[PDB]
């Protein structure tokens, strides 16, 4: 079964695979006295691996390639951060000092560039307006449009079917939004629906935070949003 906080030492990293060649890693990180769980992404390629965000923070993206070295034994050679906020580039310097390549949107480099964060090497063009989408090794990148983040990006596996939505699409347990500070509330659900129209297949859906489902995830995030956007 997937993983838990409860499960999950902060500090610690669990690998959950998805289908074959596809895990999602799952972290926690503790923010304002409450313990938040966070997924990203490991996709096989060849005889290499492709790492889709951080594990929030140095220590747990130390404690993540050291994971992925014991299970796997693969080299991360690449790694994508979906957008510019502290749970997808906070670690990237760990990544660097590994040996990892990290890339992200231009847009997203120039946020965390902003925000103080750490900033990837890479700039990964093609992504610039609404329904862009790039091949990028074995996934293909989205830019659906500003919806969590201005910058946020979603990664499909095609031969898996697996959706990843990054912190544009929420788990069916949250039923209130999330951090919005960021976000544009009035583009998010015209994004998701542009999700939703380029990967109607999907067969797995990982939302950033919390327990996998399928498409129905899209639609209860568009609920959740309209309903804040409401308030
Ligand atoms: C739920 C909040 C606090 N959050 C923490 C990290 N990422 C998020 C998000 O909403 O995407
Ligand atoms: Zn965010
Ligand atoms: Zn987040
Ligand atoms: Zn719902």
């Amino acid at each position: 079964e997937y993983p838990t906080v409860s499960e999950i030492p902060v500090g610690e990293v669990r690998l959950y695979q998805i289908a074959d060649g596809v895990w999602s890693h799952i972290a926690t990180q503790s923010f304002d006295g409450a313990v938040y769980p966070s997924n990203g992404l490991i996709v096989r390629d060849g005889d290499e691996l492709l790492l889709i965000d951080t594990a929030w923070g140095a220590k747990n993206t130390a404690a993540l390639l050291a994971e992925i070295e014991k299970q796997i034994g693969l080299p991360v050679t690449r790694a994508v951060s979906t957008h510019f906020h502290d749970d997808r580039v906070g670690g990237v310097d760990v990544l660097r000092a590994a040996g990892v390549a990290t890339y992200a949107s231009p847009s997203t480099r120039r946020l965390a560039e902003v925000e103080g964060n750490e900033i990837p090497t890479h700039s990964l063009e093609g992504l610039s307006s609404s329904g862009d989408a790039v091949r990028f090794g074995p996934v293909e990148l989205f830019y659906p449009g500003a919806a969590h983040s201005t910058d946020n990006l979603v990664v499909y596996v095609p031969s898996a079917s697996v959706l990843y939505g990054g912190c544009a699409i929420y788990e069916l347990s949250r039923t209130s939004a999330g951090n919005v500070a960021d976000a544009d509330l009035a583009e998010w659900p015209t994004s998701i629906e542009r999700i939703q129209q380029h990967y109607p297949e999907a067969q797995f859906v990982i939302p950033g935070h919390g327990l996998p489902g399928g498409l129905d995830l899209l639609k209860h995030t568009t609920n959740v949003v309209k309903a804040h956007t409401n308030r």
